[PDB]
């Protein structure tokens, strides 16, 4: 499905058992999920940098659907003013840049 | 083209004459970038908003080069971490995200 861009590109995803939106931020490098309870072990991260560091929980291979793409990948999950779905997901379901 | 996004989508424009770098970024509804002795009239318009405001200069409908794409567009000129451009200057060029 082609999305243009004269609005926010927020899809839906089903990661947890649950449904929330998301952005499918490009010039993001990772995913932030809103907090959430994903089950299996992670790894605390670090992110930002501009006005100090967001400290937050690094998952893996953990299952996610984008619309209706079944798909895999780290799941970054913390605080954020807004889901985001980045490149390291994108790239795992077929997006690309087209013009 | 088709920029495929295991990298960050950085793309030549050609802004005032000279020649830079910029992000495509999807997540960003305006598009901001550091200094450009841009002619004409501006006017004050606060971006960002965490941790405060953040002012930069709106020329409206200014021309730009994208990737061999000659456009007009409203473009923020000011102190940004990164050259970007948004939805509003994606929108114009006639891109957008496909899966
Ligand atoms: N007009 C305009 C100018 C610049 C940027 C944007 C758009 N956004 C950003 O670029 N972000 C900040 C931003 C902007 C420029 C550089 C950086 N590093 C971050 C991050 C995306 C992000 C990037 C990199 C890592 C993680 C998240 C945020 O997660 C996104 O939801 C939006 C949300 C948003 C933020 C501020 C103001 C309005 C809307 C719009």
């Amino acid at each position: 499905p082609q999305i243009t861009l004269w609005q926010r590109p927020i899809v839906t995803i089903k990661i947890g058992g649950q449904l929330k939106e998301a952005l499918l931020n490009t010039g993001a490098d990772d995913t932030v999920l809103e907090e959430v309870n994903l089950p299996g072990r992670w790894k605390p991260k670090l992110i930002g940098g501009i006005g100090g560091f967001v400290k937050v929980r690094q998952y893996d291979q953990v299952p996610i659907e984008i619309c209706g793409h079944k798909v895999i990948g780290t799941v970054l999950v913390g605080p954020t003013p807004a889901n985001v779905i980045g490149r390291n997901l994108m790239t795992q379901i077929g997006c690309t840049l087209n013009f």
